[PDB]
């Protein structure tokens, strides 16, 4: 690719992408940035662990930095460069650390358009318990999921207008004229708009994964009952792909009972659905129960945050954001401006979406090698800031961390 | 009132709707109806603790029999009677079982005329610990929390079409060349209005609640990060009531550590607002720093969910939905057919929504005293088959599960 302010390094080999499998090297390049803020701190700390679990299984990671953020507005005037998108265009898996929404724009609006340009569908989010780390339910050993979010469409594609203004006015008059509905004059207006294009291929990813892996089952959150066109339509569109196109793998779970009478086949993989609204018990409950689950745009939202507090929370949680032969991996967290001060905060979220970067790799056996390690190292008592808060005796600064896990690594 | 198939009792008198209150006597008609299934069992059982609750404070409940369902598609060949829908209109406030929407309509449709035609426009869901539930967190007892949540708009209102219908098609065709937004054709099309008039309506009631019963803090619940004009203007509506209608009283986070230092004046009632998804976390780490939540629709609906799912579950969770001045009250749970008959089924959740329509109504002492009931049979290891499914204990039947609060009841 042509580079701007920053070329690749001499010494590495790029990852590939034909038919729909992912050819890897022994020495990828991946690109990275560190971000906004917190990022300097953790993304460095992320780089050691992964250096550390590359070189433990004879393998090793030639790391291009990029830039994005005010590294970027001070280097091309610009947050988001034609380079770093380029990147990851080229490279096709990047590590990012967290980015500061410039005085402007909207919500995350730079990790919008990554995902945008980029064509990143699918919001991908394993959910599971570190021994050591504090949670406040009794069984969180139980939890094991990963969560496929749809993540183009739905409530979160910003298509709505404010309550008074003449587009909202007009929608309101136009649903009056043409279908007789009569919504209230003094009304905000969103649109929820769900397609048959997004839903498949989502659902057709996670399935992939779940055969890929052998997950036992691929669960549908849907609200379906009350939204039966957006939500309802979720649900069909996701068993017709099951069945469809996975009859080989796939059965569902009156198949489960009646022909094979409640016994679990081998190769076989479950495929079932839960309203939305009911899921929030069923993790507390039933957690044995569910693997992979697949989901629209909100349900997918809230139902993984409402998982990860089951476990420790938000800020070690282990982020995605997967297309076609292509992956972005970030920390679910923000950048938080004052951190405490310098090398103060948490880097068990950035190590363990390098983890997750990993997986996305094939070297999952790195990926475990680190989850094992970060484990080991909050087991200890050694821990930053966040986690001495309920075990509160030992502290420890964030490179200071980072060691301590590339310490228990290299001891296997 | 007129009544075709039914006559209301000789002996009580109407609750009053004056000015912005209740006017309730020692002796107030108040109608009732069993309901499906379940329903013969539990709303019986309910009776028996409340007629002892009101007993003991100087009250009596005249019951009026009316019909919904089944029993009344017998009697009057119409699943919601106009006596029915009249004697809550008459009479104010209603106790109800459960209802078996019946062969292929409008969804949890039967509940929903009910609360259309009588203008039910919150459902209210307290949401408590009692000791001896089995529950999957840490610190139950903190859980303390009444939800309101806008039962009228948003998502759940169902304005909706199927993907490639004319309707649908029309509208997708519209928004592209009026207002320039993109939508796939292969998408169903739901739409999310929120207006004004019905969350002032809601967040009104929540604060007056707060106020009435002196709870901490009103929180406002929201992703208007996302939803600027729908949800975002929930959260600025919520505000000005606060502000502009209850000044005295409200105070936000910002005025609580400028003007009180942190405290909380006794009398003050915090109104802050959190967004939605950061919600599961929050009622599971700082669950005592909640109280009253007032929501649109479709958060309500899953936070509400989610939180009965750290106390014991739906199958315990009193209902409410409510209106000005008026209210019916129901369980949460369904009318679960298979246990029809048996004195098998838990009448807690009858029982704590008897409670709740005690507190409506300013019975407020019997009231505690029946929550106070319940959770020392349950601590007793008095329990009914679900319960004692996890707990152990003395498995005992629908009927002496009540006598057995009953006679706790007696004691205080
Ligand atoms: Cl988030
Ligand atoms: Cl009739
Ligand atoms: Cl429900
Ligand atoms: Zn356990
Ligand atoms: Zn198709
Ligand atoms: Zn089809
Ligand atoms: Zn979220
Ligand atoms: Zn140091
Ligand atoms: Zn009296
Ligand atoms: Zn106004
Ligand atoms: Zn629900
Ligand atoms: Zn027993």
């Amino acid at each position: 690719m042509q580079y701007e302010k920053v070329k690749p390094p001499e010494n590495g080999e790029k990852i590939r992408y034909e038919n729909g499998k992912l050819i890897v090297p022994d020495n990828p390049i991946i690109p990275y940035f560190e971000g906004d803020g917190i990022g300097k701190d953790v993304v460095p700390a992320a780089i050691r662990v992964l250096d550390a679990a590359a070189d433990k299984i004879g393998k090793e990671v030639v790391w291009f930095q990029v830039y994005a953020g005010e590294d970027a507005y001070k280097l091309y005037g610009n947050y988001l460069p034609d380079d770093t998108l380029n990147a990851i265009k080229e490279f096709r898996v990047a590590l990012k650390g967290p980015l500061t929404t410039p005085v402007g724009g909207g919500y995350r609006s730079l990790n919008v358009t990554i995902r945008q340009v980029l064509d990143l569908y699918a919001n991908v989010r394993p959910v599971y318990y570190l021994k050591g780390v504090p949670s406040p339910i009794k069984h969180p050993e139980k939890v094991n999921f990963v969560i496929f979010r749809e993540n183009t469409e739905d409530v979160y594609a910003g298509i709505e207008w404010p309550r008074g203004s003449e587009e909202a006015l007009k929608l309101i008059r136009f649903l009056k004229n043409e279908f007789g509905v009569t919504i209230r004059e003094d009304s905000g207006i969103g649109i929820k708009p769900i397609s048959e294009f997004a839903t498949k291929r989502l659902v057709r990813m996670a399935i992939r994964y779940a055969i890929e892996n052998n997950r036992k089952s691929v669960t549908l959150v849907h609200k379906g009952n009350i939204m039966k066109y957006t939500e309802g339509a979720f649900r069909d569109w996701g068993y017709e792909v099951a069945k469809q196109e996975f009859g080989e793998y796939c059965i569902t779970e009156d198949e489960l009972w009646d022909k094979y009478g409640g016994k679990q086949p081998e190769g076989k993989i479950v495929v079932k659905d839960r309203i939305a609204d009911n899921m929030f018990q069923q993790i507390l409950t039933r957690t044995d129960e569910y693997d992979v689950i697949a989901l629209p745009n909100l349900n997918g939202d809230y139902l993984s945050d409402a998982a990860a507090a089951l476990i420790g929370g938000l800020g070690i949680a282990p982020g995605s954001n997967i297309g076609d032969g292509i992956g972005v991996f970030e920390p679910v967290h923000g950048s938080a401006p004052k951190y405490a001060g310098q090398n103060k905060v948490n880097p068990t979220a950035e190590i363990l979406t390098g983890a997750l970067m990993f997986e996305y790799i094939g070297w999952k056996d790195a990926s475990e090698m680190i989850k094992k390690a970060v484990e080991m190292t909050i087991s200890s008592g050694i821990v930053t800031y966040d986690i001495h808060r309920h075990m509160g005796g030992t502290k420890v600064g964030t490179r200071e961390f980072a060691e301590a896990v590339v310490e228990n690594l290299q001891s296997l």
